[PDB]
């Protein structure tokens, strides 16, 4: 029921910026597509640091998936890290969605919140297009998160749903 | 009239014939598998001993296609047993290779709303299920009409492609 | 309720556009002809019509079987004109030989029980009606999945074959 | 009493639905305009307008609203996907083209029904314009038959008043 | 309430040239009616009500009768009318004043305001055939315009006569 | 629910006109005295200046007895004041010396069940309430007919003798 | 619900055996059409509360006759109880042989009709109802049980609906 | 039906009664340990020569030795119940009453004993015999034009205190 | 469980019980009194005069209350049966005599506990003084401990005062 | 209020000869105490006898007692009311202190406050030196408590106290 | 709970106030359709260099911007009539066009949460409510330190220009 | 305590602070002996002004002259401030700053004051004056879109000390 696969997964309401545009998205929105939602503690940290997957998002287009990052920082907090380029301490331009949960709520849905520092963990969540939870992945804050393995865990469930 | 695609496929369970003797089964056991269920008017009906036998010879592939077909009637169990062991030359199912779901209660033919009014029979419908237990298809024919496999198979092969690829162009 | 085949067919009343034109159409008005009704999703988006393009092309295959085809969605009545009017090149319907019935009221879709309250646009249904005012074969698909005109044509003649020849030993 | 004709007293209705913005997709519940003046208007069908006003009029006249802390919004029963291509249509052909206001419709029919502009005859809509203050209390109710149009100034008259009232009030 | 649907029958005392009669939506059949509601009688006047009065002539040419109604009565109405308007009052309206004690008129147009004994500001346009044309409703504090009403009169006229003419425009 | 002449009275909050000023009042305000509540059909009417005005003529007869009186009807909160500044020469209230209560929503009227469906203007009332806030006297006539102060006065002293003296 | 009755309606129609000049005779409202029916109530009979309030209308009856008015009194008592009471001399504390029509409410149709009945007690509150020629209701006087009533005010309520019904039936005087 | 039965709880009654020309608050259960004979009539002053009631009062002293008290009731006011009492036997009255005279306008007392009548508003002549447990035992309904024999209920109440005793 | 907060504004608590009147019984309760101002006084018990006794005094004083229209009502937690033996006694013995006001005995002590004037510590009661208008509302509350007595002439005064503010005016 | 258990403790500021000084009930221990109340200050309407407790106060002193008046009023409000002269006639002139609890505690301790108002009633409480509640009486808003009525009872208590039952 | 947040609606209040030397009941619904600023203090007759001595002057400066200035204490009604009706020279308020509102029941005091059961008093609070019945600003000061009148006007125009131009 | 009053002791707070592009550890208990102000904000990189939070850093002298410590806090991330910091005011930022930026991702502080919203992470813009004794002085509650007053902050602040010495 809570953080467990093959069962409903908590359906949130997101408020964020896509390609430099504030957009209102929710889990009922992206439904029908593979969703991967992985959180992070805060914006502007030092790992992947949410870089690879950005420009590697394309492989997920070949795989029919949505790549979404979330942080306790609000839209405004994400926007700034968006516009300011990499050379300046930014990410340059974003090839992927940056979802702001300021309300703190979507993280509490994922058991990903840390009372100590008051922000979400490196926990990632794989979803098929069923609104159903599939694979659970949660890494320590200080520890960076897998890329190719992300995509591989993906094809696997694809394999099984298919065969 | 209340049933739709976005509606989750109902529970049936009940009694059925498998691989010789009686083995009880559930729809929740078929999860992740693809499920086809069609309904036939009755056991030992004159019209023809054919189309039921049709979905029998395709099983091997359905199995390799990750999917399974079920024939359902309103007759009791001891009937399907009787009807099965009867050679095809004799107007019998001659050991059909698919699980045969006998619903006496009417609650299966009613559940899916294929149960007939004018008489106690059920219209010949077909329903298929995804890996998750949801209902992707609702089809129903006219009593004297039969059913083609190249339709079902075709439609199935498409349900596999949309779940993987989302929505892309044809072919 | 619970629409079954071999039943009276719900009388539908609505304004549709054929050859760009505007005529008030009913079920009574086609009586004695075989008639097929199929609901499709909202116009002017990415959609199924490997079916619809095919069905347009294959309209002949129906008349020869003495059948009328009708496309009924809940789209704005005027929408459909433009939707035909859009060239095949751009992925529009270009010009067609087949009636497009407006379900905009949506009585006709709650009629056939293909209407869904979720997105407001109706699921892909298929219906057939004999000369006598009777519903013959229901096919209901899912949005992402297409449809075979063949199986359709195949299902058709069978009905007529009874309405003419009766029953025979052989079936499919 | 509130389900027949909406009152200038109590709070105006709430609506969530898919909208078109600068030739892209958006999601708007009316709560993003919280603190700002809102203007809601309708139209029965897509690809048809009696007079170019009430639609392009406002859009072309949009800059005026921007300065008034006022945004305008286009409602109908046509699909999200429908406004899309209409938005893409030229003014040489009688299309929309560039659109400086949101076009938000509802396929669920729910909105125009809860605003009291809905009909069991057409199934589409009645052309008319409401107004919602910064707080989003109901302000103005306007309902007209389809062929008739709507004046941009008529809206722009009351507007200088409603804003005048909050900032000043009734001095005689 | 809808434009296309006809308006409901209204009957009762009226004030015309300081004289009491009964008016009927039928009484005016063939003449376009625009009836409107204000908050109450004796409500001080930028001369919204007396305005439309000044412009009464602008209506009749277009075959349109104007009537102001509230939940005040033929008694309150006649008085207010009697005053030179120099201080308070109205003066001669040049148009029928309508008074519904029962408030079933406003309840009949769904303008009636629960919290007070009053109805909102709204403008109702009815064709000769007794059918309604259009609907307007404002807030209390905001005024109105006689020219907006002239344009509106014309519209449901130009289409109802020369035709909607969708092409060009 | 029948309405009996002695029951704890209905709570009613209207808008009363006093000394050319609106002041919004309740029963608990007029608690501790006798209220005399009469209702007249409307303002700026045809006749009977005398009846309504009559009370304003002698206020002494009431107050002296620890009794306040009330003029109330279905009209405009404004129109009340209009009519009051108007004077007898022209048939106006000419500054009535008892507060003028305006029934707008119609909540107070039908509470005492004086409201009229057929017309919408109130059936002419008279009432007496003990200081304790409980009803004493209920009188109703047809719109044409008025009221005498000799009777309402006698009926005042008919309540003052009883609660002190009982019935001898 | 009956609630309270605004006096524009046709008055309640009363039917049952009554007491007239020391006998039993049955009557009703349809009997008196064209006259003025002044119909008042008192809670009980044989009581200690002042007869004078009652004999006031009794002995003053000589007003109403030439004034076209019939007076009537009714209570929760019986018709039999009624008789002997007026048979009492005022020295024993009685009525002093007072001649007026005496109605008794028993089936209680009379009382609920005028809304003057009481649920805890059963002893009618003091109501007063004036009835014009037409058999319609005009004025309603309901006092408290202890409270009395007099004619000076009564006959006054008469010469109004007489004057007003006679002329200026729209525009009155006082 | 909606019917009353004996050997069951007796309908509970309360109200003003006359005792020796007096107003007294009474209650049914206040009578426990004793037999309660309650009879009804149409009304007060409605009897031309009511021999029947005068009777009970004159032989009454027997009930007492028998631990029973009989009470006359009607729909007439506690005042209607007095004046007839204070009136001499000669012409209009019963004189001194050795039985209680109960008064209820509320009429619930009669509608409770189903002696109530929908025609004249006055109840019938009911007779209700009640043990010290307050249990209804005898039910006797009769006619206006007809009277009652005391020696009858006598037998009965002797038959009742017997059927209990053994 | 907190002390009764009861005050001279709301309607006074209800009492019902057998009263000893004239030497005979009666059943009295607050409902029975309308049209008359009630003085309800209490005390510890019967057969106790001590220093204070107003019991025989108030007897000879009925004329002062009856000219104001007031029914005075005796009360205690004693038994009517106690009250019956002290009524038929003579003053010469230290009795009471024929009483000009009713004598109430509340045995269950419910009325007592109703007025907050019931004492747990011992079974006796206190000496109460209460002014109840014909409307059932409570004008006056007084409570003296056992050793201290109550003014007649005072309460006589207490009437005119309340009764004044209900006639001429209060303000 | 169960006139047995020792009276409830009351506390706060009163008015002492043109100045505010804190006073506690335990401060009056050893001496009799009569503590009463009223709806408010600055009222011409209400009885003028409230001062007739202040005027004859020398009586109670030689009777070894102190009277204290309380209210739902304010320390400050009492202040001005004091200083008003009899010409006006709002408070006239009263020697007796004014004890004001802005908290409405004291009054509610006696439960003589009520919600229909937001103030207290006109109460009377006679207390023996020990602070033990003996006598309990509460007047309706309109009627005042008698000057003689108090003196009577107060003379009743010592008679038992010294001489016995 | 906690302190009161602005965005929400201003809690329903009523009570008897003093105007032109009369006791007139009021309500917020009565003053709706327009701005109102409610402020409180510890008590009446109190001499925070100047407050009501101020507000009997700059009321018109308020009025011009369309506002209803309203005072409330926890005092009695008559403590109000007294203070105002006494002349300034002896410590009264003269003629105060500002309605003096009283709390016997301290309902409005517990309503806005400015009241302290400690002192038996309520703090000087301040409240800005737009014509819609929405709350804007809250300034709660102590008995020693008061409020700025000229500031009041500024903060009033604050939310105006925000609500007009959003800017 | 539930409700927050002037007389009650100021609610305790710690956290991560921003001083000269670095990271500091402070809490109120350390500031005892001086006057301490607290204003909050909804978030970093807001709209309708660069300047509202600039006002106090440039006005640091103002609270220094009067011996008062000031602290800026938001629900935001300790880092968001670093970013929002090095961004220039011409760039929509500050770039030069004095008064510490206290981050609260616990929401312990905001909530405690009752300036932390329900519907969302954005907190109202509050104002809190703390005397040298850790006792509360006043509370000023503004909106997200509406700014605040510097000169209005000093007016209460000065007068607090005004009674402190002069009584």
């Amino acid at each position: 029921m809570v953080l467990l696969p093959n069962r409903p997964a908590p359906e949130f309401k997101g408020q964020a910026v896509i390609n430099g545009e504030f957009k209102e998205i929710c889990l009922k929105d992206y439904r029908g597509k593979y969703v991967v939602l992985f959180f992070y503690p805060a914006d502007f940290t030092f790992p992947t640091e949410i870089i690879a997957f950005s420009d590697q998002v394309e492989e997920f287009n070949s795989r029919n998936c949505q790549v979404i990052a979330c942080s306790t920082d609000s839209q405004y907090s994400h926007l700034a890290w968006d516009n300011l380029d990499r050379k300046s301490g930014g990410l340059g331009h974003m090839k992927i969605p940056l979802l702001a949960d300021r309300k703190q709520e979507i993280s509490k849905a994922y058991g990903v919140f840390d009372e100590e520092d008051g922000n979400a963990f490196r926990g990632l969540f794989i979803i098929d297009p069923n609104g159903i939870l599939r694979q659970i992945t949660i890494n320590d804050k200080p520890v960076g998160r897998s890329v190719d393995e992300t995509l591989r865990l993906l094809d696997a469930f694809q394999f099984v749903e298919k065969h």
